[PDB]
């Protein structure tokens, strides 16, 4: 999908991109991932997300009769945001397996209001 | 779909069923959902999963430019297990958006070894 | 169609099935039928509906040019609920051609509550 | 749509882009919009347009028998200009629901003199 | 198209028809039309709409790389209202390319609601 | 066509693009045009060719029975080089209806090699 | 191609056949060829044109990234004129890649008639 | 192909790109080529490689009865790696027909870690 | 492919077969494999080639964004030559990942030139 | 099927061929067969397997409601090995319905080795 | 057809091939041929059969109204046995239009048994 | 092409193979070839033919207007005979571009008497 | 086929036409043709070729297993040359199945020279 942005990565990790006037809020779904094991990195206009969930722990006495859950042990994504961001004050939160990153756009990238009529 | 088990429901909620000799471990993904908002009910060979995730909050100044996350605010599932369970003592955990339910099998439902010659 | 229930019958008889925690609410449309002419038959986990509306009353002086209303005078339907009900204490109300049937479910079928951690 | 330029947005808003030697004239139709409810944001070679019309208000006594006007209440567009413009001296006339934008291009983008020998 | 009324004309001129118990409100989008240029004739149940927008003026030094605005300079529509209107006291308003026409209906068309036994 | 470069234009104007380590050699065919009537423009990484040939001179006494020569009197083309050039010092030669254009590349683009271990 | 006249040859060489009253003017485009390299032969009502353009000279330091110009080093055309020509007085010019043929006289064609007296 | 990177060239030469947090590593297969006959060139985000293998020498008395090895004597590739390079200090190797370039990325691209509060 | 010979094996390993009067020269491409890890075995009219290249060494800190290089860790081929060879005195060379085998053909197999009248 | 070996026979009998430098190990599945009822014959480069499983005995009071086991009572296979074998000292085992044959290859086929420098 | 043997020939001559441990029994149908008119040629692993039956005897007083009997008066067939034969001691019997040919196999091919451990 | 025999080679060289009781006659057409530059080599059951004609020599003043003769300057064939031949006493005649080859077959191929009984 | 000349005839007889300034050289392949059997008729601009090779003689004891040489015993061709020739002094040579004919043109068609320069 190309609608002004490029998306890349590996595994099942749906994402939604929230665009504001002064910042870009990005939300990514990471079910079943531990807290400290995530790693997120962004610079300029580029963002990358890396994670590695543990496989389904199963005792030898048990078996997988039916499991449609994705099996990818390594998943990562990288998206080109439409504008440059300040990779210093950027902050993020991680609840219920959902990653909410807050990227304030660089001042030079911010758009300017145009007088009308 | 019928593969020895019946799966029913509405919305996006992937589930995996682990079958042991004495108990069933049911793994269900509910990313981005609050703990106190899910509800479960089980009896005989039936287990139902009902949940409702919060909507993608949006600020007045911001808008969603790209969001492939399913928007269904209410989702539920109902599955027929291959064996009866003792729901009185069943227990489940929910962390990092992964629902792990353990249902001990009923006495009559448990298999018995057969000697071989 | 197989979605946890069986649907069958004959004739024009649109019905709606509502499942509650402790009861089942069934809405059935019986337009153009008298109150003393309706009939219901329910037992265990099976519900069947029979009906027979009065045919058109038409004066000799007047003629019926166009009537999309189905003329089938004999109709019936049979639906299998997913759970057993206690028909002995069932009750129903019929108003404005709308039949409302409440079938309390059996304690064995009644789904218990399973806590989470 | 990509035909040497990129256009994005949501809703019905036909626009025309004129490329000149020293400026870019962009015409946008915002039929049935209030003047004080349109907003423009542009920087470098990027221009975005937001608008929000009131819905078709209807009196309680009357009912809409036929309306082919699309009902989309929120519409916006974002277009990538092929050349940088000086937003500080940009101007845009808006009359009779017709928006006309004139954007002087940056001197760096301006076409220079090639020897022809 | 036949939906109780016949619609005819030429060009892009989306219209909406609101039918009330005492009057009819007709809304027509006429973007890029001069106020002095619009004229209407309405009688009985018949309304004709004629308009001719000015052509897209382009400077010699500039070119059109992309212009999706309709090039049809002549557009007109005539719709047979289903009810007789009192055009002698009708009025209309035209703002922001939106033509609002208020056509009260002849007293014979007016009907008073009748209850039932 | 996308092969690291963009090609665009209008009319019959076959061109050849040669890339050198320090410069770019562009061959353009302009048959049937005088020397003072050829015109071109370029800047940075963008090259735009405009031309307009003399029409088919014909005497009244003679007639043109067959001419596959294109009659388009106005033609132009625009090609984007993969690297920036220093148009200020560019030079060109035009002989036998063949235009030769040399555009020295900018030092920023001028590639460099590395001693292969 | 056969359309009442026979045209033959090989390679890219657009031509125009002008049927004059006293001469037949034929314009041939031979872009990128030297003057002393073209060769023609004509007799009776037949004209054969042979040419051989220089190949695209390339320096060792430069390479061909893109070239749509025809590379065929040998091109020729041969046409059966509709009228007889006297080659002794034939004349031609080759400038701007334009090879024009005049064939100023066709003795047998001379319609001088006679003094009606 | 566009998947976050651009690949261009001519001939058979499989390449693999390795992405670290501090250096870009590119693996290129050049079987049957001499060490001193390859040439590499890069700048900014662009890397290009030119190479020429010796032809399959054949003795007068012998003939190639079966040869699926590609015969292209000149092959090259040009790829847009995702971040600028410090080629002043870049280095490579070539052994057993495998070309390995190591490209330290520019300070601008050195992705900076963000807190995961 | 069958043209008097049979080819078998596993993995990507293109080969070329040179046929001379007194010997058969076999060229096989083995990019990216060590010297002491190749193995050749021949007898009668049969030749087998076995090899096992190391996988792409990658540190945990780096990734493989794009790698079209074949991943087969074990590759081997076996071809039936058209004639018997003297495997005792055969010799082979290994240059830049290209394996050249020279197999003198058994004197019994050597073909006998016939003369013509 | 021809892939360097020829397989022939009749009935269901899957076979696997293991090739070593000095011996050939042939694995053949003969489930549900008695040991003394199989027959093997081998010479040159040919090996044939003939066997006959007992029928599914059925009691007078019982019937086969579902049996996908192939009913072929006589099955055999004949395969051409890639090398000659010394059948005089060959030996084979048969346990748990798996026939493991070991055929030492003849000295003629014992592939010798060639230097690689 | 390829099933370990080659079949070829011309004309109507149905044949059957039986393989024995020590011999080959070949049944060939030759209807309407005399005993002295048959001919066979066999050597090594190749067997060829030639025949030529008498034409349809017809009297002048009678006519032939329908004959599906093949009219080909010259027929022959050639079949390659999978194993070599000792034609020197071969024998055949021909009765009731059925040719029975027994070809003992050469000791080299006589498949030896192998003990089953 | 396989029709009971194998033919291999390159170029246009029609050949005919006649199989006899005591010999094999092979005819080959080599039009426009010299005698001293054709060569045959045969052994066992294999025959190969090499030939090399001079190209169509043309004077500088003349050009080829039409030539359907294939231009392949190097052509050769290699055919597997169905039976062994005695190359020591083989003979061939080549006249008027027509090559005739007669190869006496070996004693092993010769037919043997069969006892018709 | 029309290529400025009409080609007609029957059978396999490939021919090549070389057009020179002073003469035409025509090469015709006539394999299996006896020198005494060659016959040609040519006049003005028209040439006919007639030939009839000897049939493929086959011995009684031998058979044709495969003979792709053309069986057409009668073949002939007639081509209308585009220029008149002086057939009174023409000459030909026939070597190795190649018919070489030299036909000096008739001065009228010779084109003379066109002295443009």
């Amino acid at each position: 999908s190309s609608t002004g942005i490029q998306i890349s990565g590996k595994g099942f990790m749906p994402i939604s991109i929230i665009e504001g006037d002064q910042h870009i809020k990005v939300i990514a779904w990471l079910p079943g991932v531990n807290k400290e094991d995530i790693i997120l990195n962004a610079v300029g206009d580029t963002l990358e997300i890396r994670a590695k969930r543990s496989p389904l722990m199963i005792t030898e006495s048990e078996r997988i009769i039916y499991s449609e859950i994705p099996e990818e042990e390594e998943i990562y994504r990288t998206i080109k945001l439409p504008a440059t961001v300040k990779e210093e004050n950027a902050s993020a939160k991680f609840e219920n397996g959902v990653l909410s990153v807050i990227l304030p756009k660089a001042e030079s990238s911010i758009k300017k209001g145009i007088n009308i009529e």
